[PDB]
């Protein structure tokens, strides 16, 4: 019986959390912490990039094998349909709502 | 300084709050309450809802004069430009900051 | 067939609209439009605010009727439960699908 | 000059975007298509993921060589400050705005 406050400070420490009341079923939401890479991965081998920004990314920092990106932590979701959203948004009731579980 | 929990549990118990830098544009997010409103009212008297919704308020309702829709409570943004915005919504940045203040 | 840019433009002309593939059923959106209120009414008739924001307005406003507070446009949703949540947040998938339909 | 809508095609187009009030900080938005990863990749290699996450993996998938989760697309902000957050919110203001401009 947490507050969305409670799941936060949960999610923090590791833990899958879920509301009771959520439409769908199966569902959690979990944290991806911090991540900082060098700017040459970015730009020839990580993917689930776009060529505009691996573009962006080169022609700020070049050959550079020193200069690097910091990704900042973010929320997650599995959905119902079994997939992965990253970048969970919570609405006015996950926010204000006190229905808050621990999953794992 | 407080977790984005904490300013939530504050902005239950009625106060404004901001992210710290938000301070220089003047900024702050407050909770509208949940609300019931007489169905009359928001088919004949609410100005601010469009003629589709008062439709489907009156196919649903008719000429009840007791049947009422509840507006859950929701979080608000007074903007930099003065205006108010409803439905101030979270980022992933201010979820995990900790450095929320109460303004009022 | 709509995207969420198609779904929006409708929404803007005062239409309501939903996804197929949203989890709960009988759901949708609408968007309020833009309104101005007297700050008379917005510190003394509205119901649906905190004494904190009633305060702020009475010390940051004169009460004449020209004195006025805008409330930008913004989107809604009638739940699933048959309550109003003003403020719907588009999720990720919300804004990147193409299931979006016209409900009215 | 560009809705939201027209936004969200370039973006799926691969395309860097921005409102023209973030030229200023050099903000911009863009999308990570969709990726399908082996649940091995999952649990032993992919660098930011709670235990708790890649347990729960484990726990549903064992070593199958072929079990695949699928990561939806989503967007992203290079942010004010040069770091990357996966998972960007569209506020009330954005989703409605028509000041939409290509950045790349």
């Amino acid at each position: 019986s947490m507050t969305f406050g409670q799941a936060l400070e949960s999610l923090k420490r590791g833990h899958l959390v879920a509301r009771k009341g959520w439409n769908g079923k199966g569902m959690f939401i979990f944290m991806r912490p911090e991540d900082s890479l060098p700017t040459n991965m970015i730009v020839n081998q990580v993917k689930s990039l776009p060529e505009s920004f691996k573009r962006w990314v080169a022609n700020n920092h070049g050959d550079s094998e020193t200069d690097r990106i910091k990704f900042t932590a973010y929320l997650c979701m599995k959905a119902a349909d079994g997939t992965i959203v990253n970048g969970w948004l919570a609405s006015q009731t996950d926010m204000l709502a006190n229905d808050w579980v621990i999953v794992e």
